[PDB]
């Protein structure tokens, strides 16, 4: 297909804390930040794009613990007071490692976060 016009910013296997369990689950995706926009394919092989998602009208902060929070994870909200997914306001991306989650998010202010 493609070799070279490339210039990926981030990928990897993410955890969406918050997914629709009763349909389907795999909560795990293949999430591929690219200077362009933000899809999250089934696997590393970008064959079935699920959704893509932009990086102009989106925003992180942090997740709401309440109490405690138990992991890394954190939060994406659609600046245009909007659902950022099927229905959920706010996908709860869960990591590894702290490592990972400030390689994430400063690989998205790259992207114009």
């Amino acid at each position: 297909g493609s070799s070279g016009s490339s210039g990926v910013i981030r990928r990897g296997w993410l955890t969406i804390n918050n997914i629709s369990l009763m349909k389907g689950g795999s909560k795990e995706y293949w999430f591929v930040l690219t200077a362009e926009s933000l899809s999250w394919y089934k696997d590393e092989e970008e064959k079935e794009k699920k959704y893509m998602l932009p990086l102009d009208n989106l925003k992180i902060r942090d997740v709401e613990k309440g109490f405690m929070s138990n992991k890394h994870v954190f939060a994406i909200f659609n600046t245009e007071q909007r659902n950022v997914y099927k229905d959920l306001r706010q996908i709860e991306l869960a990591c590894d490692s702290q490592e990972d989650v400030d390689s994430w998010k400063a690989s998205f202010l790259r992207a114009g976060v």
